[PDB]
């Protein structure tokens, strides 16, 4: 049982959670690779149990005739079909317990407050396409942002599945030039790529919303234009420097995860697109301001009157909370959900102590959870942490090409 | 091996060098406790073996005649005497690659130039103040900083350790309150307490260097004050807020880390105090604003005439800026040598090429390496790095009190 320090206060607590971690991690005794992004029949009824047991643990109900009644019919459904169906309530479930686990999510204090779209009984795109709309349309609740996952259906062995090949639902586009730079998103340009040669016939400049290539079993990708009227954005404008609203920057509303396979009681569900609401140092700091993003700081610095010849005017500094402080101000103007990164970090220690109460301990994964500006600012940076795998949870899985 | 990656440009190198790592770290497959901050002769034989076939690498006369003698030697002191003795030139090898080694040290491109002192003849603790007010004189060198160690004998059979009980050769005092408060450094109550208890008379200030209590072998320590003319400080300014000078803050110009022990080839130094130059987000933002260090953030803030009812104006980050702006600008004009995160994170990147081409990688430990403000503005933030235990090294060590 790891002891865990908050070098701020001086209090101690116990993992005791993490003894019950088992999809290993990259980390051995001779080397951590915790910094690392992407960590390099009989079966399915041992994941299928436990997500059981801990659905009714949760209610109040092991030791019930329901308990086990669900426990045989479980076990009857994969010895007839080789796989079994959810419960809607155990869908539902499974889902928040998902955001529960993840790591790397700072926004978890609001893990109970979540909306399910049941999808499972998809089959073709244009159908997804209908699903999707509407999950945006209720997420984006016209700035009002609400949490939601759309769960599409249960892969199954044999025949295809359902991917949404954007990693968002909304991104921007990213054109290659004579040369090969880019203008729009440099992050987005392997599916600006696959858009066009689908069939896309490509915008101007540098925020140009993509359309969604969703994909059904087998039968190829086909493409979606996106409604103009649904996605929703906000202009980028600065409280005092009037000439920021000239870069003529925007960002849109709703983050949503459109590649990451959500995986519960053993089942994979390849296409489950869950939403927040952002944090401004998301948009502003990493989107806006990475070298190989839209690599913004050194023209807003320029616009500052900045002295850009020396590292030590710490002119990168200034200009970053600048952009910062456009962002949340533009965002709330627009009356648009958003939460700075100080808010967040303390609503995230307040998660920290519930779930130490409540299940003896919280996976969470340090790297991500201090924000990338004014880290030690933050209560998160002097908390120690212990990061591992529960399930159910969130996974990476490869691109569908 | 362990495969790398850096996000900012899409570099692809392998940790071929983590395969001969020495030791073993905190992390499991099952949990990674990365961000926690505190993770016979046969066995001495090997390691010295280990460490003389490192030595005779460096200067290219692996396995030679006096390769072989010297492990002859080494097995023959140790059958008679239960320990070994360094030769001189095996010991600067041996400090400069304890820091070469050292995962939390972002200054390590400098690795190579450390002035090395042996005092492994000193007898006493009135000869240790004098070997340590000779490192302050030369390292310090009137503001042009030089990196320095001086190496005390080493742990021995039947004789007690040489000890430095101050965590570093300079140190303000952290008198308690009865607002249940500290006037000075918070950090440094504990050593404080025990200086008076050892007979100094407390100041009363905020900035009251400490006294250094040396620990002589089977002795009880020993007080010794040190030469205000040997302090430098640097008082400080800001470059255009002019009532920051009326805060009345000051911080030294040398950080000489004295409470590690260095170990090489099996032998343990147990006090070798050595000694760089800041980088000034260390004096910044963690001694000045962690909350409980100096904690000026919100004074200084207030004096911004910044608004800090709420966490969206950024006050926090604002503040923090003009804070490490007055530390750079303020020991520029004093003349100490110092270094701003962005210099010193491009400089380890430098650092980082270096050792793949000599060693096929580097040990690194990403949560010390990005700096507390600005993380992913710098380049070491989008470089994954793996950790682990390379010797020689520097080891923590328990107080001695
Ligand atoms: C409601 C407010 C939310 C906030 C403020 C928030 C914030 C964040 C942030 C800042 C990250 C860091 C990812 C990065 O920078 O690359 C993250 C990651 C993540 N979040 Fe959230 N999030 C929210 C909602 C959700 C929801 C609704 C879910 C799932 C139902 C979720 C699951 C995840 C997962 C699985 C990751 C890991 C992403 C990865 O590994 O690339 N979050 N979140
Ligand atoms: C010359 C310029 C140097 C710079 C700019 C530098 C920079 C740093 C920084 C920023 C840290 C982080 C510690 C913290 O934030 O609390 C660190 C740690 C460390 N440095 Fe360096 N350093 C320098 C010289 C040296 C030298 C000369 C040595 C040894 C010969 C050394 C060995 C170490 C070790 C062992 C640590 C980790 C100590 C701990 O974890 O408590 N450094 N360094
Ligand atoms: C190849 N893909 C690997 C990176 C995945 C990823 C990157 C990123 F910057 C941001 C995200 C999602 C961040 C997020 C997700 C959600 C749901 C809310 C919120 N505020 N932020 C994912
Ligand atoms: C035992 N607790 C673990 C952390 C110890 C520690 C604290 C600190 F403030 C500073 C340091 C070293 C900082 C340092 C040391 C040196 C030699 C140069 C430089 N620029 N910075 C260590
Ligand atoms: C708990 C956390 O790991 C701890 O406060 C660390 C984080 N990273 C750090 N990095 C540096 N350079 N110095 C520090 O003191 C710390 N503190
Ligand atoms: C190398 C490093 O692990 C990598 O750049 C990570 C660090 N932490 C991060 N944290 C968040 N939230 N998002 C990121 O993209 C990253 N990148
Ligand atoms: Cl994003
Ligand atoms: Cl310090
Ligand atoms: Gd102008
Ligand atoms: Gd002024
Ligand atoms: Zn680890």
């Amino acid at each position: 049982f790891p002891r865990v320090k908050n070098w701020e206060v001086g209090s101690i607590t116990y993992d005791t959670l993490s003894a019950q971690a088992q999809q290993d991690g990259p980390c051995t005794p001779r080397r951590c690779l915790g910094s690392l992004v992407f960590p390099r029949p009989e079966q399915l009824l041992s994941q299928a149990r436990d997500f059981i047991n801990q659905y009714y643990s949760s209610i109040k109900r092991s030791g019930s005739q329901a308990h086990e009644q669900r426990l045989q019919e479980v076990e009857a459904e994969v010895a007839a079909t080789g796989t079994y169906q959810l419960r809607e309530s155990e869908l539902v479930f499974g889902a928040k317990q998902a955001w529960r686990n993840a790591p790397r999510c700072v926004g978890r204090i609001q893990w109970g407050k979540l909306q399910v779209f049941d999808a499972r009984d998809c089959r073709s795109a244009q159908e997804m396409f209908t699903y999707i709309c509407n999950h945006i349309k209720y997420a984006t609740n016209r700035g009002n942002l609400r949490s939601a996952i759309t769960v599409f259906p249960q892969r199954c062995p044999g025949r295809g599945d359902f991917r949404i090949w954007n990693s968002q639902l909304v991104r921007y586009a990213g054109y290659r030039q004579q040369d090969g730079s880019v203008r729009g998103d440099p992050a987005n340009v392997e599916i600006t790529e696959l858009c066009i040669q689908h069939g896309w016939t490509p915008g101007n400049g540098r925020f140009d919303v993509l359309p969604l290539l969703l994909q059904a079993p087998d039968e190829p990708p086909e493409l979606f234009l996106l409604p103009p009227e649904l996605v929703l954005e906000v202009p980028l404008e600065h409280p005092t420097l009037e000439w920021f609203a000239a870069l003529g920057l925007r960002w849109y509303a709703l983050p949503a995860v459109s590649n990451m396979l959500l995986e519960i009681g053993g089942l994979e569900f390849p296409a489950a697109p869950f939403s927040g609401w952002y944090m401004s140092t998301e948009i502003g700091t990493r989107n806006l301001c990475d070298p190989h993003r839209y690599n913004i700081l050194e023209d807003v610095a320029v616009c500052m009157d900045l002295d850009t010849r020396t590292t030590s005017s710490l002119w990168k500094d200034k200009a970053a909370v600048e952009i910062n402080v456009a962002v949340l101000h533009s965002y709330q103007l627009a009356k648009v959900t958003i939460v700075d990164h100080h808010a967040a970090t303390a609503s995230f220690m307040k998660h920290l102590e519930n779930e130490q109460k409540a299940r003896g301990g919280c996976p969470a994964d340090w790297a991500w959870i201090v924000p990338p500006i004014s880290g030690s600012l933050t209560p998160v940076f002097h908390q120690e942490m212990v990061n591992y795998f529960l399930s159910p949870a969130f996974r990476y899985q490869p691109d569908p090409w």
